[PDB]
């Protein structure tokens, strides 16, 4: 019936993390109020604008769902009408910095106080406790310090950081898991928890494989399904092997498939023109058969060289290159539809042009079209888990301040009082 | 106590996804049971292995806090079996393929008949109802079908994979958001939903920023903080132009900020030689002042060509290029150290060998190692999130069938009814 329906958030969060995890509450009903700073508000707001004085995509791909309210903190009249939101919340969501909550005057305890049954959420960059807890972390600085960016891309280029943000909405996703865990335990124990999830840990979360990389290399001193250990096929920046002797960090593996099947980024026709035309090819053992077949390649089903994962894993580049010849004259559809024939895993490298106007993730609501009458309507990322028995209702993001009174209003307060606090600029 | 606590979750998953979420359920207090095939189990448990014929670092690493029986379910026996822990669990998890379950016998429909309590999580490759929904994914097809392989690596280059699991261990944690917001539904209808999360899905909400992206290219013709607005700076393998006047859906960046500010991948002293020597480097608009200070160019101060966002778009990279000049004769650590006196949101590239030793990640419990006195101890990523009120306790991945029996007696059954089970093959 709306899993989140009657959870009440006070939402001080700002930019992505944060915003990305209490508008996902809120596609799942919950009743997000955002506060925001008298006359500025959340900064995304004019982060580059497509529009001049129009809120930017930034915020409103990131805002729906939710009511602003302004409100000046620094005020002892919005200290005191924080107390009455705060007795009146579910969960509080926030991503301040360090120590910043508590310098506003409303530290962990002084929050149990007013409202013993309120979780207190916070997204860092660093855990607390952490030798670097007081260092600030954007996006791509997560992705470093938490081994993303070491082992992404190519062993003869830098680290690179990846275009999904594993820093800042993998953070905010991680933390709406943290809530949720705090609502179960508030069912049996009558009592909220503060949760927190740092930028850090969210993303050596995602990098877990890497980590058990690291020990296999530690142990063997070999990956033999990483291109390093392939019969000279990587070369230093001097043309000569590369090879894991010297090697005791995870390498860089370029488009190696990470795990236990072998893959590789296949070249298909209009690459020359086209930065997007591309398949992945994944080598399952399992269909190894079904591979010969569309290959046309009978010797490889019966010989023990190419049959057996042990046997492919020292020519792995070499079969690559050759499955790739099969794609010259066909896009990235013809060859995907070739291997769906056989079951295949190998899928197109689909752009964001695509994905943008594509009708099938219209047609299942995950990427939506919003329904501005303020701004124009855009498109969004809608609820990436889908239930039997509700559906989400996607709803536009809000003007700086434009539920100021009616906010106010349901807290329990007058037409006096109200236009007395716009006088005094606390609103 | 521990939120997942009470909770019985049964568990039919393989590989990462499933496996994941169930794990960190586990890690929540879950009692997971992992039902596995006879014999085989988890093909993870055989792919990568360290040492020949013990489970592999894979395996243990996404199923710590399980039991294991194994069960064949083909057998009119084990569906008998089944229905028994059907009835006793509160979540069923499984990543089978489309129709698999369905044709075993369990649909959704009968699911309920047996339990109306019991939640039914899948995970999927693309969303039911969508064109694609037959096609094979694994890690990295799904990182290409959600857009983060177009928009991840360079422009003269592929599209790139990301080391993290995108794919993979990200649909697994929105399977747990999947789950835990079925259960807060249950607390109000007493009634289990189905939840499914597609990983194609899962992807796309990290790559929220892309369709903002993609909109703003559609709407404006540019994108002012990508390496291409800068004038004469992109060039494709060929030497042709890149210039938002020809891209018409969001390019690869190399090593620009995305959802952050703008910032690079900058060289640190042992480049030529350490893969990982770099610190990522951001230029937010409000430091400029700073910035100007630590690399000693007070000149740029007050110059309108250097001193806003919009006057560094035409040379954002030769100021990056510069500001790396400073780094020559530095380590990570010290560029690190010394940007953090300015206040400059900048952080070193964390290689996997630095972080498997680092001590503040084992005080926090994010980097845990298991006492493992069959395999031997191994390290793990723990909880990432934080909890004021609870610790998790991870303790050793199951032998295949380890617990079957075990499994067997809380169900009900005695002594003599177990041993005819293990006699006809059905365990």
């Amino acid at each position: 019936t709306k899993p989140l329906d009657g959870i009440n958030v006070l939402d001080f969060t700002h930019v992505q993390a944060g915003p990305a995890c209490t508008q996902m509450m809120g596609f799942l009903g919950a009743n997000v109020i955002k506060i925001e700073r008298r006359g500025s508000g959340d900064m995304t707001r004019g982060w580059l604008q497509d529009k001049p004085n129009v809120d930017s995509l930034y915020f409103t791909m990131f805002n729906c769902n939710k009511r602003s309210i302004e409100l000046d903190m620094k005020t002892p009249e919005g200290k005191e009408l924080l107390e009455q939101m705060i007795k009146k919340a579910d969960v509080m969501v926030e991503n301040f910095g360090p120590g910043a909550l508590d310098r506003m005057g409303f530290t962990w305890e002084y929050i149990q106080e007013l409202n013993p049954r309120v979780i207190l959420a916070s997204v860092k960059g660093y855990a607390e406790g952490h030798a670097n807890e007081h260092l600030k972390v954007y996006e791509n600085v997560a992705q470093c310090s938490g081994g993303a960016a070491a082992t992404t891309g190519f062993w003869d280029g830098p680290p690179t950081v990846s275009g999904a943000a594993l820093g800042d909405s993998n953070s905010g996703m991680h933390l709406m898991i943290g809530i949720l865990a705090a609502l179960e335990m508030r069912h049996k124990t009558g009592r909220g928890q503060k949760v927190a999830v740092a930028m850090q840990d969210a993303v050596l979360n995602l990098v877990r494989i890497k980590l058990r990389d690291q020990q296999r290399l530690e142990r063997t001193g070999i990956l033999a399904e990483y291109p390093q250990a392939q019969p000279n096929f990587a070369f230093d920046r001097d043309g000569n092997p590369l090879s894991f002797d010297n090697i005791t960090s995870v390498p860089r593996g370029g488009n190696a498939g990470g795990g236990g099947q072998p893959g590789w980024m296949l070249k298909c026709k209009g690459w020359e023109t086209d930065a997007d035309s591309y398949v992945y090819f994944t080598i399952a053992a399992n269909m190894w058969p079904q591979i010969c077949d569309m290959i046309d390649k009978p010797e490889w089903k019966d010989d023990p060289a190419y049959n057996t994962f042990e046997g492919r894993v020292d020519k792995l580049m070499d079969i690559f290159s050759f499955i790739e010849t099969k794609f010259a004259d066909k896009d990235k559809f013809e060859v995907t539809e070739w291997a769906a024939q056989y079951g295949i895993p190998c899928g197109p490298v689909m752009s964001m042009k695509e994905l943008a106007h594509d009708p099938s993730l219209q047609k299942v609501g995950t990427v939506v079209e919003v329904v501005d009458e303020i701004r124009g309507n855009h498109l969004t990322v809608g609820a990436p888990f889908k239930f039997s028995g509700f559906q989400p209702e996607i709803t536009r993001a809000p003007l700086l301040g434009e539920h100021t009174d009616e906010v106010l209003k349901e807290l329990g307060l007058d037409d006096a009082k109200i236009k007395e606090l716009h006088a005094k600029q606390v609103v």
